């Protein structure tokens, strides 16, 4: 008769393009990271119920600063977000995947720890994955290896293997038109095209370099709208976001849009 995961007010274009959603955000540094280098956890202080959790991994040679604009942006719409540093900045995609999953397990542990900042705030069954470049490849690996995940939204992903045909997790691939590190016809698009079993989307950012979805990017209105919408639609089953998640945004900031198995 209702959706027990639905949080917050009805979305609008304006509300999804803003710097912050409806919820207030707080954060903390993980004191004793387990299975990864470091982490910051971002959370809504006033979501009104448990929320899903998302682990976000940087790229090769990069740190939390590359991807952490997502922390406040997603948390303010009703997600617990952990942004990590890897054990080494040189870690490869499969290692990044292992560390991403370790970070999710630690969020679950923290939600289960009395007097932690996020005690009982996480729906431990509703988890998702994001990350940049090798961390984006790692997110796809995570999805392949962990079909219980509710959503994936890698950005400018890089991976040697391109065959994600087994993936059943709803997956948004954020791509960068002018990517010359993970060029789209070698990385993002083969990954997208390999997937026949899931809701999926290809969102290519017009003029984007490899770092087009990183902190400080010039397209936070569009990219943040789409990432939040995807996570709402699939992490929360929130059908108010079906339009925003599944439809072509008709944006001058998008150079290519493709989607399948996603009803608007």
């Amino acid at each position: 008769g209702s959706n027990p995961y639905q949080r917050g007010p009805d979305p609008t274009t304006s509300s999804l393009e803003a710097s912050r959603g409806p919820f207030s955000v707080a954060s903390f540094t993980v004191s004793r990271p387990s299975g990864y280098g470091a982490g910051t956890v971002y959370y809504p202080t006033n979501a009104g119920g448990k929320v899903g959790a998302i682990a976000i991994v940087p790229g090769y040679t990069a740190r939390q600063s590359s991807i952490n604009w997502w922390g406040p942006r997603l948390a303010s719409h009703g997600f617990v977000v952990i942004t990590i540093d890897t054990n080494s900045t040189l870690d490869q995609p499969s290692s990044r995947s292992s560390q991403q999953m370790a970070a999710l397990r630690q969020v679950v542990s923290l939600s289960g720890t009395s007097s932690s900042p996020i005690y009982n705030k996480v729906d431990t069954s509703r988890l998702g994955v994001m990350g940049w470049s090798m961390g984006g490849g790692g997110s796809l690996i995570s999805a392949r290896n962990n079909p219980s995940l509710k959503a994936a939204a890698p950005q400018a992903p890089w991976n040697s293997s391109k065959n994600f045909s087994s993936v059943t997790v709803p997956t948004l691939i954020i791509a960068c038109e002018n990517d010359t590190i993970a060029p789209v016809n070698s990385h993002a698009l083969p990954f997208y095209n390999s997937m026949s079993r899931n809701p999926k989307q290809y969102l290519e950012i017009n003029g984007g370099s490899h770092s087009c979805a990183n902190s400080g990017n010039s397209n936070q209105a569009l990219i943040g709208k789409k990432g939040v919408a995807w996570m709402k639609r699939f992490m929360d089953n929130d059908t108010r976001y079906s339009s925003f998640a599944c439809s072509n945004p008709n944006s001058s900031s998008v150079s290519d849009f493709r989607t399948e198995n996603c009803s608007a």
